[PDB]
């Protein structure tokens, strides 16, 4: 049976500066060359680390925590927001002065231009304020918004929209998540599509968005420094991506 | 009267010794798209090899492929293939002292021979894996720009029997084939031809010795506070170093902000 090794991105593949690790880079041409699958499950939109798979030259991968899967660069499956549900927030937002950031697989855009909490929120990311675009969401599959306001206001939003998920990222945003879907649940779709088990799918993650997955496939590695509760979950707990923790990894469980 | 455009090159200039964006830049990016005044990179690079960047800053133009790839808002503005003709020779004669190339186009770049050690080590210092291979990409697609694998030694042959192409090391082991005639100041020259922006009128941020060209070319060139001796000489104005917000000082000192 074939084996296939899913990684994300932050404290993953990069390092704490952004950075693609030489080690990395061999770590995924042996790993190519040995004949197992390499793909991506991220939390990411698609187009937020298109960077990091041109680099590695991975056309496979999970995104927006499942809710957008790409086999071989084609969609495999796709479940964005309900419009009526998004249309309600974009309202409901506007309403009270809240702008909201719309993204769908290629891009993201703005409900409010020059708005003070996108520039600095977005700036910390290092992302120019999203061009400005009201009705993106009309005739566009939104798969995840950001709702820019400070904690002490989210209490109606979340209250008002149970099918939805909030996770603050900054004091002035927070994402806005589907309430059904996971990374676990889109790497089940694709080891279906390549005929693989569970127990021939390995993971690497940093982040408590990590758990899901690091739990479900058969061997969950978690980095050197990641969250104690991420290493918890894990199989294997390997050295930090500072120190190639990718390429030491993927020795010890004999990949390469 | 007329527009005016600011023209940026990647590292040292937009992105500090760390691969880092300072804020201060992308306020400066934004500030000068406010005013009216056009953003570009200019870099022998690929556009795929720094779209992040671009996404980043919002900037949709550039001169791309050392002048061989000019784009403005989004749409291609000049284009110059490599001569097909020539590309096949340079290969077949490569192909013959177990030189490969790598064949680059604006989406993705190709192989010639698969996995080859030298493309491994040259391309993983760009931060990229080896190429997929297709030893006849350039017969069916324009190519604005390939790599020959070889080392200095080894050169001198090529560089001889095809005075067409310009080679340039920047490796131990590989080395850049552009068409004689191009550079990326030359790229500036007609994408401000083209929109009909007057030199007085164009600026330029640049770090290293490949920005010197650019930089004595436009209207006011810009050196960056750590940048090398000869590029301050040819600069019309030096400013702080990148990580000392020397894009938005010296956009300030100029008064482009």
């Amino acid at each position: 049976g074939r084996k296939i090794v899913f990684f994300d991105i932050d404290g993953t593949l990069l390092d704490e500066q952004k950075q693609l690790p030489l080690s990395t880079i061999e770590a995924v041409r042996r790993l190519k060359q040995s004949g197992v699958y390499v793909a991506i499950a991220t939390g990411r939109a698609p187009f937020m680390f298109e960077h990091v798979r041109k680099q590695l030259g991975i056309d496979s991968f999970v995104s927006f925590n499942g809710q957008y899967v790409v086999f071989e660069g084609n969609v495999l499956y796709k479940q964005p927001l309900r419009r009526e549900k998004v249309r309600a927030l974009t309202e409901e937002a506007h309403k009270n002065g809240h702008p909201l950031v719309f993204m769908d697989a290629e891009k993201m855009r703005a409900s409010i231009g020059d708005h003070p909490h996108i520039h600095v929120s977005m700036a910390s990311l290092k992302f120019a304020h999203p061009p400005v675009d009201p009705l993106y969401y009309e005739n566009k599959d939104i798969y995840q918004a950001l709702l820019f306001c400070r904690a002490e206001e989210e209490e109606p939003y979340v209250r008002n929209y149970p099918e939805f998920r909030f996770v603050r990222w900054h004091d002035v945003s927070t994402d806005v998540l589907p309430a059904g879907g996971s990374k676990a649940e889109g790497i089940r779709m694709m080891i279906e599509k390549l005929g693989i088990d569970k127990k021939d799918v390995y993971a690497f993650g940093d982040g408590l968005n990590d758990i899901e997955m690091l739990s479900f496939v058969g061997t969950g590695v978690a980095m050197g420094n990641a969250h104690e509760e991420v290493k918890r979950v894990a199989d294997f707990v390997t050295k930090p991506v500072d120190k190639e923790g990718i390429w030491y990894g993927l020795k010890q469980l004999q990949l390469i």
